[PDB]
């Protein structure tokens, strides 16, 4: 049982290589891949591409055929339509999965089908399949979705301020390196300080993509993060660029707005809480309304506050290597009284370093 | 043939790398390897280790004698007496030589039909004697500056393994640099503890060879008192004063005296008056302040930036705040050389160009 070892090994880190594929137009549906093997050559993959499609599973089962019948289905998560009949339909003995059902009662999926003589097996690899869907998987076991917060600073620990979103960031490979990880948030959230004073559209620019531009995201699959903007006092304007972008855009507010917007706008009703919005319960609220992901894109203020609250759960740091002095402030300031190194890479002529809350 | 010029790329590392081994105690001299070669075996190595000790090429030659005839020297930088009598038949000098008035020593064999081929691997000798060589085309001492800061900017407070890691660099360098301002808030000792290095513990720094680098604190208002832990350390400790103090030091402790420059020292005459002290390199430990300084004045060569995985207060102080360097924007700028994990810090280099 040691060569099955390997031999699972590898279908395994196939079926996630290929859950990925989906990674940019899924959510709010985790990512799931499939791949299944009849002696010893694959007979049918799959994986979940957009949100209303039909699952991993069944993409690899209508392909094998016939073929399902003889053995082995590695899952990148625990299959469960009626889903578990699909399986026991086409054949199969064995089924390798990596992660159980997340939600608690419901990781009986795999009972069902051992009790149809199906041979089961969960956890390998498991840890790289909770690397896969760091955000579905914590809104699932948690109210709240997966916060990432990204800051940009120079050497001396300064940033931008009021200079328009294109100078967010310096340099070409930084800015497609953002433009990447933007392109897998579910939404993507900013104050509305930041609207006011450089009127961004917070879009994905699909152009700006690398050799993902292949893999899949076809330019008409092109999913635009959901755009959303905090402001307590109804601030930003229907002219604003970013709610004229293609994709919806979501106001967070303490009080209704009375202006007409167009159709692809919502609003979200939130408490005050100690004189401005808060932000726990909007946290709260965005997971009810099943986002996975908040890719944050703010100014010093917001990002303060989201850290005191401790809201976040990974800091995406961007340096450049340059020095300023007054012009742009700071980078943070607190007072109250956490977090550990994950990796740090160049892009270009900036390092990027991760972190993360736990 | 050219395996000549490929056999060479062998022997001329084994050169470089014996250097090495003394940059902790060679200074104010250069880090120098020689290895000599005759039939395919080394019969002679040798690298300069103390302060007025032997040559490398004297050492490598008393180890060859006789069988030093034959064939190939290989040296790091190039000499000159003892090589001609013993009679090698080929040197291979890395680089020219830097003092630029001098440079036939090289030629002065080729005299005594000694054949030669310098430049070989040069990239790397150059790379071994940064603060010499850049103390000998400049007045000015090479200057690394450290820098401590938390995700926010902002400042030591750092992991234990990035203590152990600036004890390397620190034991590195020629001399260390600090301000009074530290020394009344941290009151420090700023010396190398052997028992901090790793993997250096064996293959030259033997504890009783242990060198203390330089302590040069500037203290224009000689607020530093006589009893302070940073003078009573091993080795010599250096006050750069505005002017002369009244009271009684310890016998090692020397006193620099500097002209004042818009309220403070001017650290642009210190560091040339480092240089013809014959400093070749200095590791900066100071808050944001003088940093702030050495940065305006252009007269940083290179960055050691700790990032730690912590926030600290609003009362905090870092470059980020800072009133007085608004021209900043204009000052030499940096490149991104290696980044690396330092247990839980980063630690980042960024270098001149
Ligand atoms: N990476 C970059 O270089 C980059 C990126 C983005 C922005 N920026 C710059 O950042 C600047 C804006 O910075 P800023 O500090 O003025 O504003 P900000 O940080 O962008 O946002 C402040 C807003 O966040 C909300 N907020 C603040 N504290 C809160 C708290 N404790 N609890 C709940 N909500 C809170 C408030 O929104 P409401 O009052 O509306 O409720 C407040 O007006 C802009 O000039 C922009 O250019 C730079
Ligand atoms: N090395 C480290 O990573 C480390 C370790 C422990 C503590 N620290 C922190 O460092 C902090 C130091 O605070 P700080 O920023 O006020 O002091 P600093 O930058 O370390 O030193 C300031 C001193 O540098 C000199 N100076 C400043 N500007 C100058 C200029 N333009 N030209 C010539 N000389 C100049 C002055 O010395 P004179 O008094 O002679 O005029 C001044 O008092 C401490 O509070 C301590 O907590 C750092």
């Amino acid at each position: 049982t040691l060569y099955i070892q390997g031999q699972d090994e590898y279908y395994m880190a196939r079926a996630l290589k290929l859950a990925q594929r989906g990674r940019f137009t899924t959510h709010p549906n985790p990512n799931v891949g499939c791949v299944i093997v009849k002696d010893g050559e694959i007979v049918g993959e799959g994986y979940h591409q957009r949100a209303g499609e039909p699952h991993a599973e069944v993409h690899a089962l209508r392909m094998a055929g016939e073929k399902a019948k003889g053995a082995t289905a590695y899952v990148t998560l625990e299959p469960c339509p009626p889903c578990c009949d699909a399986l026991i339909a086409a054949g199969v003995a064995r089924v390798v999965a990596s992660m159980q059902d997340p939600n608690q009662v419901a990781g009986r999926g795999l009972y069902r089908l051992q009790q149809a003589g199906i041979d089961v097996s969960h956890g390998l690899m498991m840890s790289e399949a909770e690397q896969l869907n760091k955000g579905f998987l914590k809104r699932m076991r948690t109210g709240f979705p997966y916060i990432q917060l990204k800051l940009g600073a120079s050497l001396d620990g300064r940033t931008a301020m009021a200079s328009g979103e294109s100078q967010w960031i310096t340099s070409p490979q930084a800015r497609r390196d953002v433009q990447l990880l933007r392109a897998q948030s579910h939404a993507i959230l900013t104050s509305s300080a930041t609207v006011l004073a450089d009127d961004p559209a917070l879009t994905v620019r699909w152009s700006e993509l690398d050799e993902q531009t292949q893999a899949l995201y076809p330019q008409q699959n092109l999913r635009q993060p959901i755009r959303i903007v905090i402001d307590s006092q109804n601030r930003v304007t229907p002219v604003h660029r970013i709610v004229q972008q293609p994709g919806e855009t979501w106001f967070a507010r303490t009080q209704e707005d009375s202006r007409e917007w167009p159709e692809t706008v919502r609003t979200l009703l939130i408490p005050e809480h100690k004189g401005h919005l808060d932000l726990v319960v909007l946290m709260m609220q965005l997971g009810k309304q099943q986002i996975n992901s908040i890719w944050v894109e703010a100014g010093p203020t917001l990002a303060g506050a989201l850290l005191q609250a401790g809201l976040v759960d990974e800091l995406i740091v961007y340096i450049a290597p340059k020095l300023l002095g007054s012009d742009a402030r700071g980078l943070c300031t607190l007072p109250g009284l956490q977090f550990k190194f994950k990796e740090i890479r160049h892009v270009g002529p900036d390092v990027c370093l991760h972190l993360v809350g736990a």
